[PDB]
C-alpha cells in the first residue's frame, strides 16, 4: 500500500537472489525513521528523490527541509502559532521559542 505512481522510469533495480549484493547502503530513510528503524525491507521497489532525501506527505523533502507537524494539521514552516502566553516559531523540526517568558 503505497497509492503512488512511477509512469517515468529513472532507472531499473534487480531483486538479488543470494542476497550477496546488497544495494550499496542500509534502509532508506523518512523524516519518522530517520532515527527510528526501519523494519527488514522486502524486496520493496519503489521510486522516489534520490538517495541523501526521505519521505514526507508524499513530498520529497530533505532532514533539513522537513517542516514541524502540528496534531494531523502541518502550519507553513518558519511560521509561528501563540499558545497561551508563550510563542514560538516552527524551524528545525521543533518548535524554537523566542527566548522570553510569561512565568
Amino acid at each position: 500500500g503505497a497509492m503512488g505512481s512511477c509512469r517515468p522510469p529513472m532507472v531499473k533495480l534487480v531483486c538479488p537472489a543470494d542476497n550477496l549484493r546488497a544495494e550499496g547502503l542500509e534502509c532508506t530513510k523518512t523524516c519518522q525513521n530517520y532515527d527510528l528503524e526501519c523494519m527488514s525491507m522486502g524486496c520493496v521497489s519503489g521510486c522516489l528523490c534520490p538517495p541523501g532525501m526521505v519521505r514526507h506527505e508524499n513530498r520529497c523533502v530533505a532532514l533539513e527541509r522537513c517542516p514541524c507537524f502540528h496534531q494531523g494539521k502541518e502550519y507553513a514552516p518558519g511560521e509561528t502559532v501563540k499558545i497561551g502566553c508563550n510563542t514560538c516559531v516552527c524551524r528545525d523540526r521543533k518548535w524554537n521559542c523566542t527566548d522570553h517568558v510569561c512565568d
